[PDB]
């Protein structure tokens, strides 16, 4: 290895000989096909085994990727347009009329009474894939608190609509940038334009281009990667310690296909998809397609307002490793970086990213000819030896590669 890989795979070692992270997976790619870094540290899980050790995280390891789940939907996505089955700038009103017909939250009054609003302009699948539609997640505006604190979300139930599907949106398409449940609406368009339910999309549209099999929705129904999927463990807030997290126990996923978040894969495979996106090969994507991704997709205000709320919320942190504050957009798939993060030492302009719950980053950098993936399975999102330790991790390799 090099000098710095040598010091960061050793910062790696003692966080898992100092009980600071349970164990990571930690992957490097170049475009040229000659690049294969790949390295394992620490354990699976928390809780030892009837052997009373601790299995290892492997490269194979089936891990919940949750939002990391986005950037496979975004690919189902631009895959049904390619094949001309919708557009971008198409109105969703076609493949999404429950959507379509969803209204807009607008406030409330002095009685406490929640006005809803038509929606001004048309949702495109465009929109969508930016997260520009104008729904939120529930959690996160305070009108939806409110509106559901009210139970006006129960009634979903009796129409037959889904939970996640359910809430009205905060305001109108292209007005504000707006972390949602727009991959969930995405995955619903993808599987009524084709006739098939996300599953067997992901496995025939995905995972056989790449020769992936170990990358799935129904980890219930694949008995032989749930014998040795990791556990997610959590870290104390008080002393800083970590416990094993069984909050996925007590919610029951159970069986429910969405866009937005569900799939588990081995991080093998999930690299295997941004490098295959890196090298433009067309396994899963037509190269012209793949160029769009990374383009800015916000308009000059939509950027301006998108860079005020993320570098307002550092408690969310969207933009993990990247500098708190920082220059972004977004495009299809990801935050994309609109200046080098460092000059040449590290991310340049024009590079993809996005994450996952359990302390999941990827990024692929077009321009410096790189993508790299940190993989761990730990909560909460925003963990500070995670950052850390992802931070040194890209550095590293990035001294490594381009320059010696």
């Amino acid at each position: 290895a090099a000098d710095p890989v040598v010091l960061m795979e050793t910062a790696f070692r003692k966080a898992v000989k100092s009980r600071q992270i349970p164990g990571a997976v930690i992957m490097a790619r170049d475009a040229s096909g000659n690049l294969n870094y790949t390295r394992c540290f620490g354990a699976r899980t928390v809780r030892r085994d009837e052997n009373n050790q601790l299995p290892p995280l492997q490269v194979d390891t089936p891990c919940r990727l949750a939002s990391a789940t986005k950037l496979l939907t975004t690919i189902m996505a631009l895959q049904c347009m390619e094949r001309g089955l919708v557009d971008l700038d198409e109105t969703v009103d076609r493949l999404l009329p429950d959507l379509s017909a969803m209204p807009v939250l607008e406030g409330f009054d002095d009685a406490g009474n929640a006005r809803l609003r038509e929606r001004r302009g048309k949702i495109t699948l465009r929109h969508l894939l930016t997260h520009t539609s104008g729904l939120s997640y529930v959690f996160l505006h305070p009108l939806l608190r409110e509106y559901m604190a009210q139970g006006h979300l129960q009634s979903a139930e009796k129409f037959g609509i889904q939970s996640r599907l359910a809430p009205p949106a905060v305001n109108d398409p292209g007005a504000e940038w707006i972390y949602g449940a727009n991959l969930d609406w995405a995955g619903k368009l993808v599987e009524r334009a084709t006739g098939l339910d996300l599953e067997q999309y992901l496995q025939e549209n995905i995972c056989a281009p790449l020769g992936i099999t170990d990358m799935t929705f129904k980890l219930q129904q694949r008995p032989d990667m749930l014998a040795r999927r990791a556990d997610q463990t959590h870290r104390n807030s008080a002393d800083g310690r970590l416990r094993y997290d069984d909050s996925v126990y007590f919610r029951a996923d159970g069986e429910e296909c969405f866009g937005g978040q569900g799939v588990f894969s081995g991080p093998g495979s999930y690299m295997k998809v941004l490098h295959s996106l890196l090298k433009r090969d067309g396994l899963l994507l037509q190269p012209q397609t793949v160029d769009l991704m990374f383009q800015p997709a916000l308009e000059p205000r939509l950027e301006e307002q998108m860079n005020q709320h993320m570098d307002a919320s550092p408690h969310i942190n969207y933009g993990g490793p990247m500098p708190m504050v920082l220059r972004r957009s977004f495009g299809l798939g990801g935050i994309i970086a609109l200046e080098d993060l460092d000059g040449e030492n590290w991310r340049r302009k024009g590079s993809l990213t996005f994450g996952g719950g359990p302390n999941i980053v990827w990024q692929i950098d077009p321009k410096a000819g790189l993508c790299t993936l940190a993989f761990f399975q730990l909560e909460p999102w925003n963990d500070p030896v995670c950052r850390d330790l992802t931070r040194t991790f890209e550095h590293a390799i990035y001294a490594q590669y381009q320059q010696g």
